[PDB]
């Protein structure tokens, strides 16, 4: 039988790329969106072509609040009703916008980037967890530490996320459940952003002076899930090109 | 004119050692507290005692939720009402018990392990800013963040979470002159409800003595973040553990 | 053309595997050893058993002197010399015993526990650097170094320099294309030497399985790092120690 | 009596402050020095005119060789003959320069980088806790440790193995009440030989002031650390660094 994976936020960009290759890696695939449905419909059918009744769609905001955990659970419990079983689960959805100390309310930012980035994956894991080569893979950031500027509530977000992942890793081990982090540095670059700010940070990456492709970030996701990484739990693996170790 | 501080939770245990520290260096005191009433008003009356007008009790729930950024505005503004300033914010409160993954409500859970341990220092330091000498912050995070208590995953995500804050907070508060720091303790004064069995326990693997940390050894590291011999400090958290966090499983 | 590696102190146990799971990968491999002159030659021989003249032997002493820039340029060379190219460099070789702070002399142990671990891997990094596609290196780490063993100083003290080397060299390296990485693993194969009994309490202290890493599992990940699928990867240690780092005293 | 205090490097620039400030605090001092004799006595002279017969001065190379246990051992009996006691030590000697990957001979580099900022304070460590059976050792780290200046490999990897040496000795040496922290300055003084406008894009770099730490700022952490205000405090290492380190590229 083949394994089923979840990845949240894979409509597009890096979940995408997740998504696709855990498919071509032999599993079916719940591909969660929010906003973007009919990408993520145009990615399901795609994966269908490839081999018939492998992918499906989940729709679910992540914000906190108090449906989030029914949310969760009820995304959980989608690949077990398309698939029969929840393998991976790959928290990779993120809301990201600055948030300065000094037209959304500060409480929505809070919900958005603290749920996103940190809540939402927690009930994730606990639904997973709940419902049991399993693992989860929770998509952090190699810059955690050297955080851009006005983004506390995100940096916020992604700190929790290294909690959980070690706390998980810790409490869901004898249960053989794996937990480990991907960090990008600068992986795809927003839409919107002219190639002239895009090549600002490109130049600070000393491997290749190029940010990363989703593809490159999906690869360390595949390599967490796979036999290869069987005593690996609690480990955050960064895919930056070496940017994190370069000074201001 | 003497500076003023807030401290959050500062009724009991630490965050009243941290009161009473900073009250006898000269601070003036809003000694913020959410259920220990009692406790609160008898510390006013004792640093008042002391020296009078340089204490004021602030009641608040920092549970998150829809009115907490207002709860933080009041608690920031009634250090301003008092004494006509805010020098120095500590985020001391905070909610602590396990959360297994596998009678509270675990959306409850995660409003208060996350609002006290997180969100509250957010919206406190955010106010703070807001209203602006030597300023600063201290937050109180924890030296096992990276060996965490089995079961607690929200409350280590809200520690996490405060690392992060006092990095971002230091970074964006800098070109205001404002230092945000930490003080990580490993163990201190044990929980209340915790057995007397767990809490030998904890005291047998410090290195440093073999015991916790007083309260008042946590408030002297406190004490020098917040001091002139600390004003090129910012964004560095200070473990205060004796070495726990050191020792291998 | 095959791809050609350089695995220090591949004669035995952990390095042994990383060298036969590159080999069956598909690379010609130099086996360096430093005692263990039979167990080096009769891995060659089982490797040119499966596939002719894809591995040879390098003797030499990586405890640090004078002429162990020398050795390390040699060890290079012998890669060269065998292959005709050098794409990989795998730091293997350690040195790994107490010594506590209060029959070697002391400059001995310098010597060896910081040679090895540390002064060899920088070293044989400016070699292989020097004499240049998926070029990298990695680097045996520790997954431990913040949680040491008691009266391991000088050990941990090197392991600690390999991290620093690790960094060092990723940002230098990354403009030629040189990746660097490490792979930290937390109990392995334990010491000869240990008893059962001591091994079982360092077994049960892993939260996933209860048990030491195989040799193979501690190779899966070198074979990751040095792979296609690692190639925007440069700097970055990956623990493999079953949870052990996250485990508190 | 008054208590002792060894610090390397002593006579100029950081070491020196760290000297003067420890004397004001009341400590006698051994001022340790490799070529600044004149410049070492001059501030012997200075602390001796405040409190006779409180300064002494001591010549040792830290380059590791054969007879840096001897020296080192001989350094902190300098402070037992000086003083009858020695409460304090701390790591500050640091030879600081590049060594690309891609004058003096690698193993004089290695001798010079990792001895003066790994060996030789490890073996005073050993020196310093042997003489015993509110005792400190406080050594010199460096905030930007993980994210190191480019073609600093040795020093680099010399500064890891300081943070190694923190860590394990203050495991070790906390049954004896002997604690051990770090002091890790971002930018303070800049070096004597830095151009005038490199000097200038390192200040405008730190979000604290635009400005490097002064020596005083830097000496102010160590004397925190040796305090009784920090009798709970083992392995921390406290950055001083204007939030230097938390700035991205
Ligand atoms: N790209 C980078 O340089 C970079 C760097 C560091 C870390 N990372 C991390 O790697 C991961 C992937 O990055 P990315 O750039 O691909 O992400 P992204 O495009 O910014 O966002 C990924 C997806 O998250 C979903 N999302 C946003 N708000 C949501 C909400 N309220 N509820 C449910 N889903 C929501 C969106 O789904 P819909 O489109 O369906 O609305 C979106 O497509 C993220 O976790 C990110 O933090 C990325
Ligand atoms: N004690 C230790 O060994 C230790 C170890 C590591 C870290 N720390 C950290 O050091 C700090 C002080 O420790 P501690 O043991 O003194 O703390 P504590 O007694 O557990 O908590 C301090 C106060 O937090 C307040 N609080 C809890 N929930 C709240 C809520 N929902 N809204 C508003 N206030 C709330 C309570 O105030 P009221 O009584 O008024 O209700 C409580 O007295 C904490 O941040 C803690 O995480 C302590
Ligand atoms: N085993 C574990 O649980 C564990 C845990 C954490 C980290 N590690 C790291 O993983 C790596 C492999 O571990 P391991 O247990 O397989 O290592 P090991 O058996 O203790 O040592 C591997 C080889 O190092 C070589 N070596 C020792 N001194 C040398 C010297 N002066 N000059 C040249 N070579 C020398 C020896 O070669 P010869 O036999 O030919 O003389 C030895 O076979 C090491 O870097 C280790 O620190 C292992
Ligand atoms: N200044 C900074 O921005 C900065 C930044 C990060 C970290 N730090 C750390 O803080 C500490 C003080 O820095 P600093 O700038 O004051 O140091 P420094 O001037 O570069 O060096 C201090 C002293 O080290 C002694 N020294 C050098 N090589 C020696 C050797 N081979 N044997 C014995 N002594 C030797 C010298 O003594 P003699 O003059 O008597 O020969 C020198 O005056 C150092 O450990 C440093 O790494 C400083
Ligand atoms: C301080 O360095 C960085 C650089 C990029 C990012 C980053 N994080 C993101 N998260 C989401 N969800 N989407 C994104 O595009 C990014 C992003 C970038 N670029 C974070 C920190
Ligand atoms: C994994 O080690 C620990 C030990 C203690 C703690 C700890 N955190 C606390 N937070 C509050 N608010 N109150 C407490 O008593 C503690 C506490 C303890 N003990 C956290 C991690
Ligand atoms: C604190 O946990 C550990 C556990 C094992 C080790 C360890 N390091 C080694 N290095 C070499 N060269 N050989 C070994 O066998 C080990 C070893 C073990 N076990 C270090 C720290
Ligand atoms: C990457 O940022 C830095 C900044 C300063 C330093 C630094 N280290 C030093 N060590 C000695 N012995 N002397 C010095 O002056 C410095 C120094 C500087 N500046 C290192 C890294």
């Amino acid at each position: 039988e083949a394994p089923a994976a979840v990845v949240t936020g894979a409509a597009k960009r890096i979940g995408r790329a997740i998504a696709v290759k855990l498919h071509q890696t032999g599993y079916r695939v719940v591909i969660h969106y929010h906003n973007s449905a009919e990408a993520a419909v145009s990615l399901a059918d795609e994966l269908n072509k490839e081999r018939s009744n492998t992918a499906v769609v989940c729709q679910a905001d992540l914000t906190n609040s108090n449906v989030l955990p029914a949310s969760c659970e009820e995304i959980i419990n989608s690949c077990f009703r398309a698939f029969g079983r929840c393998d991976v689960l790959v928290n990779n959805a993120s809301a990201f916008y600055p948030t300065p100390l000094v037209g959304k309310t500060v409480e929505t930012q809070v919900a958005e980037l603290i749920g996103t980035n940190a809540i939402a994956p927690f009930l994730l894991t606990m639904s997973f967890a709940q419902r049991q080569n399993l693992s989860i893979v929770n998509l952090c950031d190699a810059m955690v530490d050297q955080p851009c500027m006005a983004f506390s509530l995100y940096n916020m977000g992604k700190h929790a996320l290294v909690g959980l992942t070690q706390s998980a890793a810790l409490e869901l081990a004898p249960y053989g459940i794996r937990v480990n982090g991907v960090a990008p540095g600068v992986s795809l670059l927003p839409v919107a952003m002219g190639e002239e700010e895009k090549d600002k940070w490109r130049r600070k990456v000393p491997l290749g002076r190029r940010e990363a492709s989703a593809e490159q970030i999906a690869d360390a996701v595949i390599f967490l899930v796979s036999g290869s990484a069987q005593y690996i739990t609690g480990s955050i693996i960064k895919v930056d090109g070496g940017l994190s170790l370069v000074h201001a």
